[PDB]
């Protein structure tokens, strides 16, 4: 990858959090993320900033393949942030010993805002258009980010977002998972192995990633490896914990999607059965500014199995977005100049607001 | 005031914000606040720290709470608690924050933005491992009552008890559907009672005592206001008139979001109101009553909408009463920092996961 400078940074996680997010109340979690910075730029040229949020049980690495193939300068990509949630990837490894049983996806959205807010907040970034792309869990979190902070992201891209789930066949918001789904998730989320041969053999034949793009599958295998026996960065308990708690935070988001006014792209795999039909029909009737793309042939993991197709769509919508987008100011003003501007701003506002 | 150590701190405001919060997009706002810290950590090992956060109403400042400090809940012999921190905050366009921010404020002051400011400060001030075990209380008046509720919505794991004094949430529709609107009648009379410059000292004190909103405040609080707002011959106040009026012109751009989310505020919420208040309509109070799961109403006999500055003694008795009942019913309260090894932690976790698995499994 020769297009961006890569820097890996680490900071403290958002606080406070859900009860039992951590093993002890005095513990404090951390987040690790990768910042890709652009390496021409005119005065009046919009900076695009992209934030990619991985799905349940994966990591920031699944998006590495995307970096060389994202939208060509026509505007120009200035930053890309690839984030690992507290209990996935490198954040999982920092946080070893400290995670509890209660991983709340909205807490995770607060993490994303904390990083994004700081990384994209420099006077230097202006004028900026910010884009959030999320898969599965990450799709949910993209929406939650806007709800909690509706002035950061201009465009949302949801790839197989998980928001409304199937109710199992037998307090009203208690955590629940069906035994059948638990037992099979367990079979496909193993995390320790007698040796390297067995590790690679499982990843290629028993994991969730067996049909991933070989480049992405190879990226996963080398990223998760840790040390003879081999242990993955993703911990099995945490992986399973990503599916056992929806009832404790999904209603809050479900109730607030009607306030997400942003252009929202919903990319789905034609062959996905992962969420029920209610999930997609809900996002369709509730988001004011909605567009659906169906990737022919695609599964729920369409983002790692057919990335070329997904990239083409990301590039298409970023590109159409940037065009329709207003300008774009790109001002040494004295206190006296400012007081004059303000009085004038106030008067115009007064005339719009006054009801005679 | 001899009970706490006073420190005045200043930090950058939450970002991003609503469009036109600032005069220019490259501008950045700041907040000033006062932290009062307890001077006697006495404190036993197992003694709950009480942290209070006070949010002023529209057009006022952090100063209106200074009279409260010496009269707040006494450390309790049997009960086992004590006030550790009190935070008095000035919103970006009030008081000392107004003065820092001179030249940068725009026309769009959005109350939820203000709640994001409060979380930013509170989060950082109350986040020390030192503060544990802590019970945190948010008290707000008018605009601040709205913001207390917004703080919980945006971050439901910080405040344990909410106290709302004359919260402004639902307002009267005047005679796009979410455009800013204010009725000319209300504007013209707000204007007459929010003046901010004066020929001289005599004229300044004369208006504050006879034409401002504060003419019936407790004399101590009225004096505190006068001395705090004074800035310099002609006399200009810290509170700017345009910003004052701007606090009443924008509700429709953010009220709906909070209205729709009060159903998620599970915390014990105290709603204190003035028996004589006509400021909000009936729908405002009846809405909070049907929607907050855990609700208690106190009516202060004789009280107006500014019941917090006009009859503070009565309001303080109620604050002290609810904090006191709250702390009793409250669970314990671990208190020790626990030297645990990675290996001890992996054992604790596997056990935690197993209990959670059994609760969550549906056979």
């Amino acid at each position: 990858q020769n297009r961006f400078k890569k820097e890996t940074k680490t900071c403290s996680a958002s606080w406070p959090r859900a009860p039992q997010s951590t093993l002890c109340a005095t513990d404090r979690l951390e987040l690790t993320y990768d910042v890709y910075t652009s390496a021409r730029r005119s005065r009046t040229a919009t900076r695009l900033n992209l934030v990619f949020l991985h799905g349940s049980g994966m990591s920031k690495v699944v998006w590495e393949y995307y970096l060389p193939r994202l939208v060509a300068a026509d505007y120009a990509i200035d930053k890309v942030l690839l984030i690992d949630q507290v209990n996935h990837g490198d954040s999982a490894v920092r946080n070893r010993g400290r995670l509890g049983t209660n991983f709340n996806w909205i807490d995770g959205a607060r993490d994303v805002l904390k990083i994004a807010t700081c990384e994209l907040g420099s006077i230097d970034s202006h004028p900026a258009l910010n884009v959030v792309i999320g898969h599965s869990m990450g799709g949910f979190q993209a929406l939650a980010c806007d709800v909690l902070q509706p002035n950061l992201f201009h465009l949302l891209i949801l790839i197989e977002p998980v928001v409304i789930t199937r109710k199992a066949i037998g307090p009203p918001d208690s955590p629940q998972i069906p035994e059948n789904l638990y037992n099979s998730l367990r079979l496909k989320t193993c995390d320790h192995f007698a040796n390297e041969s067995e590790y690679v053999k499982y990843m290629r034949n028993g994991s969730f990633f067996t049909n991933a793009h070989s480049q992405i599958l190879q990226n996963i295998i080398d990223f998760e490896r840790t040390k003879g026996p081999v242990r993955t960065k993703m911990e099995q308990a945490q992986n399973l914990l990503c599916y056992m708690n929806m009832q404790t935070f999904a209603p809050f988001l479900i109730s607030n999607v009607k306030f997400v006014r942003k252009r929202t792209i919903h990319i789905v795999g034609a062959r996905s059965n992962w969420c029920p039909p209610q999930n997609q029909l809900f996002l369709q009737k509730t988001l004011q500014n909605y567009h659906l793309d169906v990737i022919p042939g695609g599964s729920h993991l369409v983002n790692v199995e057919a990335p070329d197709l997904v990239i083409e769509r990301i590039n298409h919508h970023i590109h159409e977005f940037v065009l329709t987008s207003p300008l774009q100011s790109s001002p040494q003003l004295t206190l006296e100049e400012r007081a004059v501007m303000f009085d004038r701003a106030f008067d115009s506002f007064k005339n719009e607001a006054l009801v005679k």
